[PDB]
């Protein structure tokens, strides 16, 4: 065979290895753009070198030849991507797996055998069909039985793998060369139960891409299950220890159904953060703030608070990052919050020491207490606040935690002693708190579709390390990690990835008794795979729901992405960006006067319009329609009357281009207004709202834009503090912006508004506007935030108190939700929903009424409505209890029959029923 060489440093480089455009998809085929029309098509590889050149100009090192094929339709199918790829065929009698353990780089070169062009191999895909199946059959981790423990973990391309035993003081204490498997490329080592409890890491011997070198370093596990402080080393430990479980953990039961479609209905989530629920809480002990015990004090304003939102109809706690998140340092002297000493945050962080603010550092004062003082000369031209604050984040216990670590084991820093096995039995001692002592069902916020770092230097670089390029999602050309979700892309369309995420949610269902899962980004994820995972986990609880949100994922070239719209008809939920919208105004990239011009129903679009805005009766109009499509489920099939008066489908209302309605059933949509993502809802009703709207009039809107979402069909949704008017002082990206701006104060005595402009990084742009909208009415206080409270709780009860606003079926919904007040001839901002429980819909769901109607009069005029004379409507009774303090509050029922609403209102009414079910409120023929 012609030897290939350089031909007869600068353009010369240009003939070695540059790229990594080459993909050897499966046992024998290579696709490469780089080989195409060319004689002499290589595989190169070196087990420990990385191939080059030598002295002579010539590639001396061992080789496999390639031959011109057409991609197979297996291969087409598993990666429709690369499909247009020039393919390559490999000797059936290639050893594969000897090939896969150091460097392989294809060559091309031309007749006389001078190089045309050489290029880096990705090898996920061969992985899998070589490795997968038999990697699958095993389980994984430490796993530590009565018996004794075996260990394994999935490295098919490592050269060696060594399990190292540490001390308590993590002192190497043993280190054992593990057993290969060649089916399936794991590494297992089996020992005795006084393994139990001690720390270990795997120090791997692999070539890693990135690098092109044989790498060799110690790596924690990948199913860890347990970790000592700041994740340095994992444990070996069985989850089923009874010290590791609270009195009574086994039987701890779900405090609400999830099984019918109706019982899905009913949920109710407040999304909370361990931080922003007890770091400011002086009523919660001090030991216990931001840690997953501060659930337990219930004496606690805040305990005490969730247990009322609980009494009253919230039913599910959903729970930003718990999992091992890796942006926060678990080492308690590493780190300096804001209630403690300057002179401890200029200990332990650098930059503030070396800052304008080091002036600080010897004074006598706590950092809160200087961001108080710093509060009075702060503005649009002196951003003091979070210019110091923006120091504080790098160092303080803070963050969303959408970094993970480790997918399976609890964070650290919200546990009491992050060193060991601590943390399980505390995290557990939470999940018994929420669900038996609150009655409310847990959700956790999983995110499986990154990874926090990649490479084989970053600390947090975990399975990138031990399988480099494996269970990352590469660029088809260069090999680098993408970072489309923010950080290190996964690949959730990789076998063995996809076989974590299953297995993880495995531990979380059955070890910590997790209701529910909310993936993150989870359109990054085949929707194959998410299905997958739910018949996997269906099988432990068949009652565990799941669900996402994403939108924005262009990976529809790769796979069939778990959207929206692809998972119409599932049973997988999704969060919906319509009503949101709608409600809100405007959308997440709004920046500058947008933020103002952009009102939504919640803020008076169209009927109190602020001084910027040109929004149209008519735009104002379709904001309403998707409103009402929402509040029925936002079902692709429901039929309702929009704008202009025309018969539509929820498919045929527009939503910026794209079908409005898309669910199957209204169990597949989760409803909201707020999150913790973006602009909390005051903050955007304080950037829309008119200026003549006042105080009493913003918190009203604060409850009608809740009330779409709380007497809704759709699944509701909402975050933590809507309730007291949570601001974050325009904050649009909160996730590092600490105690300060995420503060909520269960103390009732603020919203924590204008405590500093936002980050200037994010919301400079915003710098402007804010300015000028800030100041045009007075920040909640006490009296605000009980009304709002009052309010809140009024909307979750009267959810809570009939199964007619939770049908859960979509054929039911069409059967019995309708709507009044529609068409040209409208009343603007007037929603008018009715809900039949009569003779036409079929059998009675509520033995004390024949139906509902639900008016929610976003406006500033008092409306009246004929559409019920001779029904003998009345308002309801947990309405009419709240008197003057009720959404309900002035509404009047005449003798006629004829409803009047006040302006900014609320009203539920009934249909009391009698003998027998009675004619009801029948869906009109369109
Ligand atoms: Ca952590
Ligand atoms: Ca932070
Ligand atoms: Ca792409
Ligand atoms: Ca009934």
């Amino acid at each position: 065979d012609v030897v290939v060489r350089l031909p007869d440093d600068a353009f010369r480089a240009a003939f070695g290895v540059a790229l990594a455009d080459a993909h050897w998809v499966d046992k024998t085929t290579l696709l490469w753009p780089g080989g195409e029309n060319k004689p002499i098509v290589r595989l190169y590889y070196s087990h420990s070198s990385k191939v080059a050149a030598d002295s002579n100009g010539e590639f001396s090192d061992k080789y496999v030849k390639l031959t011109p094929t057409t991609v197979n339709q297996q291969v087409s199918m598993r990666f429709p991507h690369l499909a247009s790829y020039p393919a390559f065929k490999l000797p059936d009698d290639v050893n594969v797996d000897e090939l896969l353990q150091g460097e392989t780089v294809a060559i091309a070169a031309e007749s006389d055998g001078i190089l045309s062009s050489a290029t880096q191999v990705q090898t996920a895909g061969v992985l899998d069909d070589t490795y997968a199946a038999a990697a699958e059959a095993l389980s994984y981790g430490a796993q530590l039985t009565d018996s004794g423990v075996t260990f394994r973990v999935w490295a098919p391309t490592a050269q060696q793998v060594e399990l190292v035993i540490y001390s308590a003081d993590k002192k190497v204490i043993a280190s054992h060369p593990m057993t290969r498997d060649s089916a399936s490329g794991a590494w297992s080592w089996q020992g005795g139960s006084d393994l139990k409890g001690a720390f270990y890491r795997y120090a791997m011997t692999v070539y890693h891409p990135q690098s092109r070198k044989v790498e060799q370093y110690e790596v924690t596990d990948p199913y860890a299950h347990s970790l000592s402080t700041n994740s340095e080393y994992s444990q070996v430990v069985d989850l089923n220890d009874s010290a590791l479980k609270p009195e009574g953990w086994d039987g701890l039961t779900m405090p609400h159904a999830q099984k019918t479609k109706a019982d899905l209905a009913k949920m109710t989530i407040h999304e909370s953060h361990i931080r922003d629920l007890s770091a400011w809480d002086q009523t919660v002990p001090a030991e216990l703030r931001g840690k997953y015990l501060a659930l337990t004090a219930q004496e606690s304003n805040m305990v005490q608070h969730l247990k009322q939102l609980s009494a009253s109809g919230v039913t599910h706690i959903e729970l930003l990052p718990v999992f091992d998140l890796a942006t926060v340092n678990e080492f308690s002297d590493k780190v300096a919050d804001i209630q403690q000493p300057f002179s401890r945050l200029c200990e332990v962080n650098s930059a503030v020491k070396s800052s304008e603010f080091a002036g600080y550092c010897d004074s006598g004062s706590t950092v809160e207490e200087v961001l108080t003082q710093l509060k009075q000369n702060d503005s649009k031209d002196n951003p003091q606040v979070q210019a110091l604050n923006t120091l504080v984040a790098q160092t303080d216990s803070y963050n969303w935690g959408y970094d993970p670590f480790h997918y399976t084991v609890p964070e650290g820093s919200y546990a009491t002693d992050p060193e060991g096995t601590a943390r399980i039995k505390e995290f557990r001692t939470m999940i018994q708190a929420i669900k038996q002592d609150l009655g409310m069902n847990v959700i956790m916020d999983v995110v499986y579709n990154h990874t926090n770092a990649a490479g084989p230097t970053d600390r947090t670089s975990v399975l990138d390390k031990i399988v480099p390029w494996y269970y990352q999602r590469l660029n088809e050309t260069t090999g680098s990690v993408e970072s489309a979700t923010c950080c290190s892309d996964s690949a959730p369309e990789h076998r063995m990835f996809a076989k974590l995420i299953a297995d993880s949610l495995a531990v979380w269902t059955t070890d910590y008794k997790i209701d529910g899962f909310r993936f993150d980004l989870m359109l990054y994820h085949p929707k194959a795979q998410i299905l997958s995972a739910w018949e996997r986990i269906k099988a432990l609880n068949p009652d565990i729901y799941f669900f996402g949100e994403g939108w924005d994922s262009n990976q529809s070239d790769r796979f069939e992405i778990a959207s929206q719209i692809n998972l119409k008809g599932t049973g997988i939920g999704t969060f919906s960006d319509r009503l949101r919208d709608a409600v809100r105004g405007g959308g997440p990239f709004d920046s500058g006067d947008a933020l103002r011009q952009n009102q939504g129903v919640g803020s008076g679009a169209g009927v109190l319009p602020n001084e910027l805005t040109t929004l149209s009766d008519d735009q104002a109009r379709h904001l309403a329609d998707l409103t009402r499509l929402g509040m029925a489920g936002n079902l692709a099939d429901f039929v309702l009357i929009d704008k202009d008066g025309a018969v539509k489908r929820g498919s045929e209302i527009d939503y910026n281009g794209a079908p409005g309605g898309y669910a199957a059933d209204p169990t597949e949509v989760v409803n909201y207004v707020s999150k913790h993502d973006n602009q909390t809802l005051w903050d955007m009703i304080s950037y829309k709202a008119a200026q003549e709207a006042d105080l009493d009039t913003r918190v009203r809107m604060q409850a009608v834009s809740l009330a779409t979402v709380m007497l809704g069909q759709g699944i509701a949704f909402d975050q933590q503090g809507s309730e007291l008017l949570r601001s974050k002082s325009f904050t649009r990206d909160s996730y590092d912006s600490g105690d300060w701006f995420n503060r909520v104060d269960y103390s009732l005595q603020d919203n924590n508004y204008n405590v500093g402009m936002p980050r200037s990084s994010d919301d400079g742009s915003n710098y402007d506007i804010i300015a000028r909208v800030k100041d045009a009415v007075a920040t909640p206080g006490e009296t605000e935030l009980k009304q709002m409270t009052a309010f809140y709780q009024e909307l979750t009860a009267l959810r809570k108190s009939s199964p007619l606003f939770t049908l859960g079926d979509g054929a039911t919904v069409m059967k019995r939700v309708d709507f009044r007040n529609t068409g040209a001839d409208q009343q603007t901002g007037l929603l008018v929903m009715t809900i039949d429980d009569g003779m036409q819909a079929g059998a009675s769901l509520d033995s004390r009424v024949d139906g509902i109607v639900v008016a929610i009069n976003a406006a500033p005029e008092s409306r009246t409505l004929q559409d019920f004379a001779g029904t003998s409507l009345q308002l309801s009774a947990i309405q009419q209890a709240a008197g003057d303090r009720s959404l309900a509050s002035g509404v009047q029922v005449a003798a006629d029959g004829s409803v009047t609403l006040p302006a900014w209102s609320v009203a539920v009414l009934e249909l009391p029923q009698g003998e027998s079910q009675g004619a009801g409120l029948p869906v009109s023929s369109k």
